[PDB]
């Protein structure tokens, strides 16, 4: 199993999440995923920009305890992930 | 983007690189890659089983702190990778 294409998949599936949890308030597996991948990895966006707005508009999928200030210079969720797999 | 499919292909992966961590001290990617799992997930082993091995012969690859105590009543990492997926 070659470590990029994995990781690029599970990159891929966190963004779908993401955007469903973003966009339906009422897509509650979403939310649960994107909340769980968030705590796990200590990240609440696929960016440093989508985690700002995360953040700041639906703060509740982000880390518990997070500001906006703190998910603005923490490590984007894809980073984090490619960290996961490289064992960084 | 299935996530069973991409589950299923993190718990491979994952045990892809705990076979070559344990039987190889030399293979330092493997066992870099098993920390970070390890770390990340709480757990430290691809069943309760070999949780126990692992933590007695080699518990650097385990969470820091861990016992083998606590590394056999903890979840293993393939449940802990369905959590992430399905959000629990």
């Amino acid at each position: 199993v070659n470590k990029d294409q994995i990781a690029k998949d599970v990159k891929q599936f966190y963004d779908q999440a993401l955007q469903q949890a973003v966009v339906d308030d009422d897509a509650n597996n979403a939310k649960a995923v994107v909340k769980t991948f968030h705590e796990t990895l200590d990240c609440c966006g696929s960016s440093t920009l989508t985690a700002l707005t995360t953040s700041v508009l639906k703060n509740n999928l982000c880390p518990s305890g997070s500001n906006i200030i703190s998910n603005l210079f923490k490590e984007d969720c894809h980073q984090k992930i490619d960290d996961l797999f490289s064992g960084k």
